[PDB]
């Protein structure tokens, strides 16, 4: 089936993954170096063996494509994936005059009441961002995140490069370019960031009228991260192919440190006892083509009939 | 055998590589996305099925490690690999008062006499670089090349980052870092360069006291390039492991566009009729450890008994 490579990756990390300590000490089973390919002409690689919220993938990718760095956009579509990076700033700011939220994460994971008070501050924070523009401009702007790395890479010359916008023209004018690459990795920014870009780099490749994309993921959470990661990029492959008037080829996923945190073992095992159902199909707006102006309604997933969602601790 | 993955890659590009036009129009048989791993604990991956000049690999890697960008260093060890990038500048300069060398390459490849006059200017140019410091400082300095990308990445702040020097300390202090990455890809420089870095990015990974390295090669010449490429990086894996006092693990080679130019078909076929002999061993200076101060004599290849060298047109 289409998602087999993912399942096979899990199987593998279980059989020959070696214990490797990580920054959160939640333990991992790792492997270094791996590659999975997906023939997009055969279906959209959204996992059928567990329900994956395609809506969170759409909004987030679009946010990236708009070159947006402000969380406000996400919260407008109830996407909270990035809420904590922003929340962190608010919490550690002199303007923050409230309860002690010393890295809320670990404490909310244990203290039942902390989770509640912490959850107030988050709901509150999100509210300010959504309604108060002066607040949003300040705390809702992550800054160095995919949207700006892809579309507004800063230069010493003082200006900014739209890596992705130039790359799409490259495919239109020079489809056989061996340089259709977009890097999210900037050495000078890398050491100050709370989380250096996991999805480090990607390359396009056109042959026979089909567009392919290879992604270099430096680090991956097999259970919780990879399912989304596969969907974001296969979707982008479709969007670019759409913009460029090309057929969709393969999405090649290359990993560095692929790992399974120890608290996801039961869940991934159960996941593996399930049988993949036929894959969904992606349909895109035929008329609208400037993918940078795209929006939710312009992209639709057909026939996604998954298995129930598997709950797991974000002890990640 | 150790080099089997390379041979298997050639086999593959021959069986399912599709014709894809390239910048030189010498035709290629391409594939997109591929990964080979090499267990360095089993031997040094220098091809035994054809003689590969290990000396050119040593000097070049060392040149990179010194953060050097001047060809003079290479010419001192009779390494001419980069001679043409420098030569180009001299040829297209107002100080150049001599014969018309309109992209010598293609014309020298055909015109027998051009090859001679062109060869005079190259021998001459190299001479000036080696003896004349004012000349060398000007025309012998490539500028944006691996040594400076690895060791002197320029920042908007005006200064310069030693990516590699910081990364080795990272392995010493935080061996389990999932961020031990060195990028050679700078978006703002990429469009002005005659040849954007082929070896785009690499990542280290430490587990069980063994050091591994994964390389992302955006484009590869199966016949002429890859043999060297495999040696440069597996060697670097050893050098860093040496500096850090770690065991050598695996060298993982990830490709984007792996290709065979059409004029290398007979040669690669003949290559494939040969049987790999046992692999060589690499021995490094035990006392000397600051790999940045290393030199030729500090590195030695033992037992490299290859097959004769296979000649091929650099119609690359
Ligand atoms: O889209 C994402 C975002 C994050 N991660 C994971 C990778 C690691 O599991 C952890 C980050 O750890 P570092 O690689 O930064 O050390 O989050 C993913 O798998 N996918
Ligand atoms: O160490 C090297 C240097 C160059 N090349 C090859 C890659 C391509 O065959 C050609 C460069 O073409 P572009 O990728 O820049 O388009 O040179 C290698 O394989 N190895």
């Amino acid at each position: 089936m289409l998602e087999q490579p993912y399942l096979d990756l899990a199987k593998k990390v279980l059989d020959e993954g070696h214990f490797k300590p990580d920054r959160t000490h939640t333990g991992t089973y790792s492997i270094f170096g791996h590659q999975m390919r997906f023939d997009l002409s055969k279906g959209f690689p959204l996992l059928t063996t567990k329900k994956v919220p395609f809506g969170l993938i759409k909004s987030e990718l679009l946010w990236f494509l708009h070159g947006d760095t402000n969380i406000r956009f996400l919260l407008q579509h109830r996407n909270h994936i990035w809420d904590e990076w922003a929340f962190e700033k608010w919490v550690k700011s002199d303007e923050y005059h409230g309860p002690d939220m010393t890295d809320f994460g670990h404490r909310s994971q244990k203290d039942p009441e902390f989770a509640a008070v912490y959850h107030e501050e988050m709901a509150k924070f999100d509210d300010r961002v959504l309604h108060d523009d002066a607040f949003a401009a300040k705390y809702g702007d992550l800054g160095l995140v995919y949207g700006s790395q892809w579309r507004a890479w800063h230069t010493s010359k003082g200006d900014t490069i739209d890596q992705l916008g130039d790359v799409i023209e490259q495919i239109k004018t020079h489809p056989y370019s061996r340089e259709l690459i977009v890097s999210a990795w900037n050495p000078e920014d890398v050491p100050t960031m709370a989380l250096p870009p996991c999805h480090t780099l990607y390359q396009f490749y056109v042959n026979d009228g089909k567009l392919s994309l290879q992604l270099y993921q430096r680090s991956a959470d097999i259970f919780l991260g990879v399912p989304f990661n596969i969907a974001s990029y296969a979707l982008l492959t479709h969007l670019v192919a759409h913009e460029c008037g090309l057929e969709v080829g393969e999405f090649i996923h290359t990993f560095g440190d692929a790992h399974l945190y120890v608290n996801h073992l039961d869940q991934i095992k159960e996941q593996l006892s399930r049988t993949p159902r036929p894959a969904p199909t992606l349909q895109l707006n035929p008329d609208k083509h400037d993918i940078f102006d795209f929006d939710m309604k312009d992209i639709k997933l057909l026939n996604y009939d998954p298995y129930p969602a598997i709950k797991a601790p974000v002890a990640v």
